[PDB]
């Protein structure tokens, strides 16, 4: 069929949890930046942003838009969305808790700067307090190398592309979490994930002082 | 056949789509209702909550949390998620739209004061200009009673939902757009939703000044 093209800015943004997903099933895809205002008025114009914005993805004769509709199609086309209801449920469940967490992480930057070090502060509590135990506990109840079913699920590279984050913010916000320092080199040596994770991929670098809108 | 178990405060807030999920889906519930910071902290404490926070759903021996693992998991039970991965991913680009300006409209009542007029007025325009065009234009492209597959799914609930807070804030918005007046109309008057939308259902009443303070009390913020 079509390969996939996304549709973004060069950047992490609402993508990257995407470029992740499809790069871990081992699924061939292609980037379409947005490099000036005009690229996005013509996505708009055109017909083809639903609600105006990106990211939008092409697949399987859609354009569709919004992060989390694009990341349950991938994830149950390509076998990463557990085998039923109940696993869908468990999956969800740990799945938003981290897309709350990362949301935090992902606006910290435009944050105004006099609020800017106390959000930063309440971050590291709800790691430490709040998500990364949870996490822990999870892994710990079962024992198993992976989150959900005993299988490698969008839920294991959600989590993991997270933990990376939390690396880039603070390298010792892991370290009473032994379960999941091991989740991440396990995950990080699948063949995809590896591939991913090397140098020329998709995989797109934290913004730094020059990101100009 | 065990009844859900929805564990909130007796506000809309964050639960109020899942209560107009079920009882669309002819489901009947019970509500434990969360009046204290000690409630809260018991609910903690015993282990139900995996993130600490409410909602909460006991439902088919889980202690669901997350607003979109409950519904996604209602939605599908109840047969309302379309009747493949392709409908699915249409609902849920829909679903996703109207939470987007959900959101905007739920965080309305604790915008900064001075940020208030502003950000209302922006609403409005996200209404006029973005939303409801979007529907608009979908239901004018099949010209079928149904936003996906020609069939009731959450993806009609929800906007239907959504419809009824925006006349809240401005009957005016929706003035321009015919179909989703109509779809608001059909919705309406499905019986499940016309019971709900009958004094006496469990559907909550918006949030006032006194109801917000409750809710800092509770959640301690």
């Amino acid at each position: 069929a079509e390969k996939p093209k996304l549709h973004y800015f060069n950047a992490r943004g609402r993508m990257e949890s995407t470029r992740w997903l499809l790069a871990a099933a081992g699924v061939e895809f292609e980037e379409k930046f947005i490099k000036s205002a005009e690229d996005l008025d013509k996505l708009r114009n055109d017909g083809y942003l639903m609600f105006q914005q990106v990211p939008m993805v092409e697949i399987d004769g859609m354009k569709l838009v919004q992060e989390r509709a694009i990341l349950n199609y991938i994830a149950s086309k390509y076998n990463l969305y557990g085998k039923d209801i109940k696993e869908r449920a468990l999956i969800d469940m740990y799945i938003e808790g981290i897309a709350d967490l990362g949301e935090m992480i992902l606006l910290l930057p435009v944050c105004p700067p006099e609020e800017k070090d106390a959000k930063l502060a309440l971050i590291k509590e709800k790691i430490k307090n709040r998500y990364f135990p949870a996490f822990e506990k999870v892994l710990k109840s079962h024992g198993q190398d992976y989150l959900v079913g005993n299988k490698l699920s969008r839920a294991d590279i959600h989590l993991v592309e997270l933990l990376y984050y939390v690396e880039e913010l603070d390298s010792s916000l892991i370290s009473s979490f032994p379960l999941l320092k091991a989740l991440k080199t396990r995950i990080s040596n699948l063949p995809t994930v590896k591939k991913f994770l090397q140098p020329g991929s998709p995989r797109k670098p934290p913004m730094d002082e020059k990101s100009l809108e």
